[PDB]
């Protein structure tokens, strides 16, 4: 029978085997699928873990995320379609959820569909040779439980493995003479390792949005952010600077392109992150900077040069896991050869009406628009539970208006659910007091 | 000539194994063609120092395991070129224990005079190495990452240099994801002022634990604890240095240790040693061992047994580190050259297993050092490196673990013979403990 090798475990891989499973239990004869992910358990980013740099077996550590950390959107704009808050938690909750409960969300979805079987955890993509002889994909691994590097054939192969986790970490004259930590935002754990220290943020997007307001709420000195082009322009609070660029560090001072400087205990890098795929030859592998519209993808998922290659996720997010859901569920019904694909000439004429849009989009609201038009394509292609993205960009649209009035307050709002049409609770504790990250103290 | 062989990094063994060719062709060989793969910026392995950490900015694990105010851990008598000596490249006595800055100038000296750079592509990452049966060759891919390419060649010997020291051995102990502070390994450490009037907790017994410990003592650590899994170091630790019995668990701020006490710890660094891993070669082809004096499946340590066109430099634990991996880099050179025939399969598994038999029976430092070079003795009787006084090392060896048990602050002050020249080191202008300032115009200027 066909084989489909899934590259990880994260919330697209978890899709993608989510999505042949609800084709099996609608009474279809799915491909025999193996999911390889090199994290002991599923999850992705989700999954935290204290380590950083290289894990246990000697791979890069994949997740970026910290204590402390909950959704910066709403909880109501990643919403499963087909596996709603309501039925998982079984009440309303607030529309932040720490990372701990969206993990056991994404977890709860996996878990009823019985997937798990599927996954080989502990286990490092190497390699993914395609052969024209046989037209099929040799996928090599590392099983470090048994540190045995082997290969099998697949028919089809979907990659899984996120765009988050590879650092971009910029060099600054003088780093080297720097006397306190530089690290860069993937290797962020603990806000608590800041307090009452001065804390230089490089960057001027979520990373440093959200990893300042860690250091703010967990008790930093001050709070110094450097944007490159334009400042981030939101309400922050009173020991907390905005800088033009840094330009230049020496033992224990940073100097900014205004001419200022000043004591800096610690830098972290919020400078974004690279596509970085070493388990892919040139012939497959994605190459671009992170974008609403990435090239050389049919409908964003489809390899245009080798169309039985897919990606998931390897676009700029606004909406998360029902973008997943959308593709996994197109990129299924390729496989399954419900959707005959078109000729390689077709494919790039679709692709490149959606670039010469996604080159014209300024403001956020086309940018979320664009996305929200991209995922209604795709899910008109299938039997994914319709949702309304309509409502979903008015959702953005409140959660952007939120930012702007008071970026500390922004996850104290609730909002609608478009799936179910229940309204999240305001939680107990506002954001700013509520120290606390645990499942357990949020769902109390 | 009509074979091509490629080196994997230019760290300390792959410029040898540069050096080794240019050598044979100074002296009128003919040579293969050499391209040597790394992925670093510039040559010198672990001793080309880094800021970074965890990953490069291509994407590549950290390489450098190395930090600030880092000096030789040994006699630099011990670890002289035969070939390139301190006197030619300093053209002065220097004190025993140089900066990294220092050595790392040493050994860069000999492969400028060389001319080797020209085989070394940077910033080129090996991504895998396959053993074709139908040609007998082996196809490297690399990554490109000044190009952002991806490429393949066909090479007929592959000579694997990428060390052993750089993937951290990294366990788990109970309570490390509920604990407050930074923990780290010691591959991560990078400048222990960070740590300065702060409580470290050193997990491990072995040389980072002593000098990382030692770094965070110099430079104004309010405590350094360090804890071991079998046997206390057992050296005179100044007053704010605390030896405990292994970790057991950490909560939020606390460390517990074996002896049922505990303590607010800032920071835990793993001084727990590293992992040979080399995920671009397929099992055929891949070194699966523990740190020690002789890894299997290599006859005289350095041809790999299943396949011996691929070859494997600095892989063993180290006494001997530049002039032992120079002893392997001359003897790959002359089997890759036919001057050296090797036996048969069963012939070198014979000879690998005696000098297993005895790497098992070692006990003392001692019978360890000087296993390692009759070791190297061997390697040289074998070829034309230039003999040199073995013994002489190994006694400088024995004074060196003397000063380190006299007092563990201040075996850095003292000084050695160079077993090459006969140069005697001169003391340092400033002792260990006040030299602050690790820059190679410091140690090799006049004032204190
Ligand atoms: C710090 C941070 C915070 C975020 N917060 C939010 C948020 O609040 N809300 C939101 O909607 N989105 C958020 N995101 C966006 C995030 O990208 C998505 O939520 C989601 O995690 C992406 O899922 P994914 O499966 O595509 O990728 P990932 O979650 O990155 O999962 C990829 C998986 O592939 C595995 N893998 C990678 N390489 C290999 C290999 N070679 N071999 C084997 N396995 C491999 C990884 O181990 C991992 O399990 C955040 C991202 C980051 C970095
Ligand atoms: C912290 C530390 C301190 C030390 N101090 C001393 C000392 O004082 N005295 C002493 O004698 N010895 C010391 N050593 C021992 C050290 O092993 C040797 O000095 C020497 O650096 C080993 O050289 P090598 O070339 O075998 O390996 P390395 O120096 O590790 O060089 C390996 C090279 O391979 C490259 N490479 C690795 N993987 C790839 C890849 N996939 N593709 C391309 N290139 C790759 C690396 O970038 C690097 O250039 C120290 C080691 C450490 C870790
Ligand atoms: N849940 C949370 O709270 C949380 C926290 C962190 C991250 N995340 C998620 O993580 C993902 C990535 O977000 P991100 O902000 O890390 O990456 P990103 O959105 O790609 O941001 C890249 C940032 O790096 C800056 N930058 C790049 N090079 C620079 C340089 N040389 N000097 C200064 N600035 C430089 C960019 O500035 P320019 O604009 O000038 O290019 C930009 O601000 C997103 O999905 C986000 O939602 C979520
Ligand atoms: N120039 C310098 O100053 C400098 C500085 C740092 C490193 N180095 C070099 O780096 C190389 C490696 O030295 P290294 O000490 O990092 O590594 P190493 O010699 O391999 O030592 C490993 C240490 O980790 C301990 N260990 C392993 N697992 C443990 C566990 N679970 N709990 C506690 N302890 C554990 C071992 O204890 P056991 O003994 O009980 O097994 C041992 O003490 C050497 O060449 C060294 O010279 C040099
Ligand atoms: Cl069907
Ligand atoms: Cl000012």
């Amino acid at each position: 029978a066909t084989r489909i090798a899934i590259l990880g475990a994260g919330p697209s891989g978890m899709a993608q085997l989510r999505a042949f499973q609800s084709a099996q239990e609608k009474g279809a004869e799915i491909p025999e699928l193996v999911c390889f992910e090199k994290q002991a358990d599923w999850g992705g980013q989700w999954n935290y873990t204290w380590r950083t740099g290289l894990d246990e077996n000697g791979e890069p550590v994949h997740s970026s995320m910290y204590r402390y950390l909950w959704s910066n959107g709403p909880k109501e704009c990643l919403e499963f379609a087909d596996y709603t808050f309501d039925e998982h938690f079984g009440k309303p909750i607030p529309s932040y959820p720490p990372r701990e409960v969206l993990w056991d969300y994404i977890k709860g979805r996996v878990e009823k569909a019985g997937v798990r079987k599927y996954i080989r955890f502990n286990t490092a993509v190497r390699h993914v040779e395609f052969n024209e002889d046989t037209q099929t994909f040799t996928v090599t691994v590392q099983d470090h439980t048994t540190d045995t590097i082997y290969s099998e054939e697949f028919d089809y192969v979907v990659c899984c493995t996120g765009h988050f986790s590879t650092p971009y970490v910029p060099e600054f004259e003088g780093f080297e003479k720097f006397g306190g930590r530089i690290l860069h935002a993937h290797d962020f754990r603990d806000a608590l390792e800041f307090k009452g220290k001065t804390v230089l943020l490089v960057g001027s997007s979520y990373s440093a949005e959200d990893i300042g307001s860690q250091c703010y709420k967990y008790g930093a000195k001050k709070v110094i952010s450097c944007y490159r082009t334009a400042p981030m322009g939101y309400d922050w609070p009173e020991n907390w600077d905005e800088r033009p660029n840094l330009v230049r560090v020496d033992g224990e001072n940073a100097y900014f392109a205004d001419g200022s400087s000043e004591k800096v205990d610690a830098i972290i890098l919020c400078t974004g992150y690279i596509h970085h795929f070493p388990f892919l030859n040139d012939d497959l592998r994605l190459v671009t900077d992170n974008r609403l519209w990435p090239p050389n993808l049919y409908k964003g998922v489809v390899w245009e040069d080798n169309p039985k290659f897919f990606y998931i996720g390897m676009q700029d997010q606004w909406y998360s896991f029902n973008m997943f859901d959308a593709q996994a569920w197109y990129a299924r019904d390729v496989i399954m050869g419900r959707i005959p694909l078109p000729s390689k000439e077709e494919m790039k004429a679709d692709s490149q009406a959606w670039r010469e849009r996604e080159e014209t989009l300024k403001t956020d609201e086309e940018m979320y628009d664009f996305q929200g038009d991209y995922i209604q394509d795709l899910i008109d292609m299938t039997d994914y539970p319709s949702f309304d993205i309509p409502a979903v960009n008015k959702t953005f649209k409140e959660w952007k208006h939120h930012k702007k009035e008071n970026i500390m307050t922004f996850r104290d709002h609730s909002y609608r659910s478009l799936m179910t049409g229940t309204m999240a609770p305001k939680h107990h504790t506002p954001w700013i007091d509520a120290l606390d990250d645990s499942l357990e103290a949020f769902l109390s």
